[PDB]
């Protein structure tokens, strides 16, 4: 939750597979 919201974060585990990051 709360990661792709600009600017991106993609720090959390669940936020890495997220399409916005990858």
């Amino acid at each position: 939750r709360d990661c792709c919201t600009p600017p991106r974060k993609c720090k959390d585990r669940r936020c890495k597979p997220m399409k916005c990051c990858a």
